[PDB]
Order: C-alpha cells, then structure tokens, then sequence
C-alpha cells in the first residue's frame, strides 16, 4: 500500500477511512512474516518488474531478434 | 566457397547475383557453427583426396583384374 505514512499521520492527527485503520492495525505486528515496503514507486507495479531474478543456468543472451530478422530477410 | 573477398567487393559496390547475396546473408549469422573455406582449388575433389592419407593395411591395390587374367589364361 503506497499510502502507509499518510495513514499513520491521519490516524495520529485523526480521521482516515476504514481501509487506512485496517492497514494500520494489521501492519503494527512485529513479525518476520509481514514485510513493510514504502515509497513513491516501490509499492507500484512498475517496481515489481525488475525484482525478478534471472535463472543461474538459463542463457542470458538475446538471439530471438536475430532469428526473426534472418527469417524475414532470407525467407 | 572458394572466392569470398571478390564477391564481398562486388556486392558492396551494388552488384552480385542472387546466389552471392543469399550466401552472404546466410554467413552473416553470429553463430559458432559457421565455417568458411577459401582454399580455392583445394576445394576440388582431387585436392581433398590427395591431402588425405591412407592406412598401410587398407586394400588399395587391384587384384581382381590379375585373377581374371590368370583364369582366362588357362586353356
């Protein structure tokens, strides 16, 4: 949830919707099974793309475009 | 492919036939399985045979002709 600190400020100062209170109360747990991530883009879908690691044994070189262009030109 | 520099020069200037263009395009794939020979007359069958050695015990002499001649000699 990107709006993490905002919810904390709202509850401390008063107000906030039911979702903010729920996330605040369920986030206070100090357990390793719950992870807290905050940021302007870390919680967004964009940051999730780069988090995926490449396999150790899977080849990393890209040779698909070469095959496609070879097929297009020669064939 | 006996003569490669000449064909490269010809195609670069804008000439060349369909076969030369096709082979040049085929050879332009960045793979380790591409092998090119420019030995000229060495690509001929005679040169390939001459370069190869033969086993000492391998049967290369002709004996059928001699046996046939000996058989025909009998009267």
């Amino acid at each position: 949830y990107p709006e993490l600190k905002e919810a904390i400020t709202k509850v401390s100062k008063g107000g906030g919707s039911e979702a903010e209170k729920a996330i605040v109360t369920l986030k206070n747990m100090a357990f390793n099974q719950v992870t807290v991530v905050g940021g302007g883009s870390k919680a967004y879908f964009n940051s999730f793309v780069e988090h995926l690691p490449y396999p150790v044994l899977f080849p990393r070189d890209n040779i698909v475009d070469e095959l496609v262009e070879a097929i297009a030109n020669l064939s």
